[PDB]
């Protein structure tokens, strides 16, 4: 046991293990004979969720005593993982369930690894969603995170053949302990009808109605004993030839089956617009009703609404609906209100991300907001013709109504319009809204646009996940960092320290060890640990550059082929991401990693001085497992592409160096630590724009260079493809002709700066002191720092550290 785990007191114990047996007995109906691991994982997960109750209780009556501003963040996903250790960990209960459970003869760390992920998130953004709920329960705030219960969350990968095999993701097959159904609360969605012109106003009518019933999820704060709410909407169908009419309810309750899993293409689907505006339409409601249990002037003060992405950008014209025709509020107090109220977060500047629906779809789901979205707009246009007269191609480039084959409306100039402020989500990415996608707007409304960079949640990121960090860190100094993880700079005192050198490099190579014995037992793979870890995990998109990565691969096999006798630093290299379903060179990249490693895992000439693994099914659960394992993160997108990254976060405070271009929060990252404690290589922004004027011509590099030339060859030629040589002719294809991220431009400067790398790797005391001048930098990087910034700057409420009592 570990003090960063809590105590585990005798009466503690004792109390554990009798409400154990009864929720075995009571709850699962089960006795000890017959019960198998999963009914064990069930009573301990009732049992610590018995330990929320009062405090969810209390802190949502202290809310309506106290009546301060709530925080309503609206998300499309909320990427959660698992609850059970993240509960333990929050309510300083991991040491008593860990004994209570020992007593019983059970393990817990077996019972913790039956437990579903909730999946309901792609990554990045999903992530973000749930490190942020963390946060603002460890901050005191009034927030409720608003989203949808998807039946079926992010897929299952599977790897057959080594091609990617989706598999649904039927998380909720077994029952969710950490939900409540509210079936009471349930509330009606409008879809479709049309609009009438009364004397009194527009009136929506002939509507269809999908219900939508609410289930709740308790957010604990960090051992505040304030318990927050997360609020996920699900669809039901009304209840008013008969066999069919029953058997159509199906098609209601679609709305919220299943998660889009296309993050890197925008596609008009009109699912996934009823998804969207379900989400709005039931979360509105819900924040009136709370707001009218104790004059629409007091609504900004009472409420901050922030959108996640232009995903729930149909707030504002909702907003609008609800105040004008329901409320009966003139235009221009409603607008008021509405810009107010709302905020808008950006997460990417790839312009075929964007989301531009089309007019038609609009018109016919949503005729009433349509309508409102186009006076939004002739409102908005009038002030820019104002501001810049004569301006007319302004006029154009500003406008939400987008011309064309097809008319759309671009829904980021919607929350743009509507919102009081708009952030990006790390330095370089907010200077490069205001510079390029959204200068226009910029000029006209300077004060709208900020920063947040982005941060990860401690708690999950490094207590629950390195318990061995941890420890080593709070022995020196102290379990404050915990909640204030700013404290970490106090570990520069130790960087000569030679007990503490030990013990970092200690901790990770138990982490090491760890994993490359999981990857044996779960999935039959030898793995040697004395090599360095390369590991690169994300989703799989071209602009992140898991072809680089390959590139680099393939140029140390061609390396150790060319001279076998000459020492290399023995590297086991991991690349691990799901590919969205429909993204056919994804999934090309994927089959590229797997044929690499076909050929380079069974060259008895390179013996386990190389090897390539595809790491299956990358998801919460797993990242938690491989981050504290890492020696070296991948963080090598081309320069101006990556809005932020959090992923890059996540293993700098878990003690591996980063090689990465100077993008998104990397920039951020070396300038924490110090630019000689990264590994910075490759093409700056300016470098790409001047490459896109003069014209990129991948040819040149390929002429020049010949380990580059080799590799292509290879590839065009079926040496990873024997069976089938013409396999990879798409990516050949494409990397010599229809590059859009730049891949050879980066690869000498990459090469070179990975044998820097290996050089470092060599002196294991001064990798080690690298180390930890990173870990003791990266404090910035919390989210508790983003909330703090987010409360202040945009929310305009106080963070609080302060317990609520128990
Ligand atoms: O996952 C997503 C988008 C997912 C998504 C999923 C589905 C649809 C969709 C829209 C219309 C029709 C059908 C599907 C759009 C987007 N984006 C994302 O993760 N972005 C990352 O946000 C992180 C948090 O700010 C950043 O650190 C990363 O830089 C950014 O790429
Ligand atoms: O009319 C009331 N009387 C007393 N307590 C209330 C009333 N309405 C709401 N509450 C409290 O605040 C609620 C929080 O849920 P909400 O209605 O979603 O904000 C409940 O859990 C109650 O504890
Ligand atoms: C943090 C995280 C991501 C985001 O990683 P990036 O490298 O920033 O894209 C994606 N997926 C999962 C499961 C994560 O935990």
């Amino acid at each position: 046991q570990i003090s960063v785990r809590g105590l585990a007191g005798v009466e503690n114990v004792t109390e554990l293990k009798k409400n154990f047996n009864r929720h075995l007995h009571f709850t699962l109906v089960k006795d000890r004979n017959v019960a198998t691991p999963r009914d064990y994982y069930f009573a301990l997960a009732h049992t610590v969720r018995d330990h929320l109750v009062g405090r969810w209780i209390r802190t949502q009556q202290h809310y309506y005593e106290k009546d301060p501003k709530r925080i309503y963040y609206l998300s499309l996903e909320f990427y959660m993982g698992r609850t059970l250790q993240n509960t333990m960990v929050n309510l300083a209960l991991e040491n008593a369930c860990d004994e209570a459970t020992y007593q019983l003869g059970l393990d817990m760390e077996e019972l913790e690894e039956i437990e579903e992920d909730a999946g309901l998130g792609n990554g990045g953004l999903g992530r973000l969603a749930a490190c942020f709920l963390d946060s603002m329960a460890t901050l005191g705030l009034a927030a409720y995170g608003y989203g949808i219960r998807y039946e079926f969350g992010i897929f299952n990968q599977k790897i057959c053949g080594g091609w990617q095999m989706e598999e649904a993701d039927d998380w909720l097959r077994y029952g969710n302990p950490w939900e409540k159904a509210r079936p009471e609360f349930t509330l009606p969605v409008h879809f479709y009808g049309r609009v009438e012109h009364t004397s009194q106003g527009a009136k929506w009518v002939d509507t269809q109605v999908v219900l939508a019933m609410p289930y709740d999820t308790p957010v604990p704060g960090y051992r505040n004993n304030v318990v927050n709410t997360m609020r996920l909407w699900s669809a039901k169908a009304p209840n008013d030839g008969y066999i069919q009419a029953v058997l159509d309810r199906n098609l209601a309750e679609n709305i919220s089956r299943v998660l889009y899993p296309n993050d890197n293409f925008f596609e008009g689907k009109e699912l996934r617009l009823k998804q969207e505006y379900f989400v709005v339409a039931a979360t509105l409601q819900d924040i009136i009703r709370r707001f009218k249990s104790s004059n629409f002037d007091a609504f900004p003060d009472k409420v901050a609404i922030q959108l996640n992405d232009t995903h729930p950008s149909l707030a504002i014209p909702e907003l609008m609906r609800v105040l004008v025709d329901l409320e009966r509020l003139d235009w221009d107090k409603a607008w008021e209100v509405t810009v107010k109220t709302c905020a808008y977060t950006n997460h990417t500047v790839l312009p075929e991300a964007l989301e531009r629906w089309p007019v038609h779809l609009l018109e016919t789901l949503l005729p009433r907001h349509l309508q409102i979205i186009y006076e939004i707009n002739q409102r908005f246009l009038n002030r820019v013709a104002a501001a810049f007269p004569g301006d007319v191609d302004r006029l154009r480039r500003m406008s939400l109504v987008e011309e064309g084959a097809v008319k759309r409306i671009n829904m980021a100039h919607l929350c743009i319009a509507g919102s009081h402020a708009v952030n990006g989500v790390a330095r370089i990415h907010s200077e490069i809204l205001k510079k390029t996608i959204f200068k226009d707007f910029y000029e006209l409304e300077p004060h709208k646009f900020q920063n947040k960079t982005n941060g990860i949640t401690p708690r999950r990121w490094l207590v629950l996940c390195n318990p061995g960090l941890a420890e080593i860190i709070a022995e020196r100094i102290g379990e404050e960092y915990i909640s204030d993880l700013d404290q970490l700079r106090k570990l520069l005192s130790y960087v000569d320290d030679e007990a503490f050198i030990r013990d970092v490099a200690k901790v990770k190579q138990e982490n090491k060890l760890k994993f490359a014995a999981y990857l044996e037992r779960e999935y039959k793979v030898h793995i040697n640990p004395n090599s360095l870890f390369d590991v690169q995990v994300k989703r799989i998109h071209e602009y992140k550059r898991q072809l680089l990565n390959c590139l680099h691969v393939i140029t140390l096999y061609n390396r150790i082929k060319k001279e076998p006798n000459k020492f290399v630093v023995p590297r086991t290299v991991m690349i691990g991401g799901k590919a969205a379903p429909g993204y056919h060179m994804a999934k090309m990249i994927i089959k590229l990693i797997t044929a690499i490693g076909d050929v380079v895992n069974h060259d008895p000439v390179v013996g386990d001085r190389l090897r390539v693994i595809f790491l299956e099914n990358y998801r919460v659960s797993l990242a938690e497992k491989v981050i504290p394992a890492a020696d070296l993160s991948e963080q090598i997108s081309t320069a101006g592409t990556e809005a932020s990254g959090t992923g890059n976060m996540k293993f700098m405070l878990n003690g591996a160096l980063t090689i990465g271009t100077m993008d998104g929060a990397n920039v951020e990252m070396a300038e924490e630590a110090g630019e000689e404690n990264f590994f910075i290589f490759g093409m700056r922004v300016e470098d790409v724009d001047r490459l896109d004027q003069r014209g990129y011509n991948a040819q040149e590099y390929y002429d020049r260079i010949p380990e580059l030339r080799q590799i292509i060859e290879q590839l065009s030629s079926g040496f990873f493809s024997p069976k089938q040589p013409d396999l990879f002719k798409d990516i050949v294809n494409m990397l010599m002709h229809h590059d859009r991220f730049k891949v050879f431009a980066d690869y000498e400067e990459y090469v070179k700066c990975q044998e820097r790398v290996s050089a470092l790797y060599k002196n294991p005391r001064e990798w080690t002191r690298m180390v930890i001048r990173n870990i003791a930098t990266s404090g910035k990087f919390s989210s508790d720092r983003t909330i703090a910034q987010y409360a202040r700057e945009i929310w305009g409420v106080e963070p609080s550290r302060q317990r609520l009592p128990a």
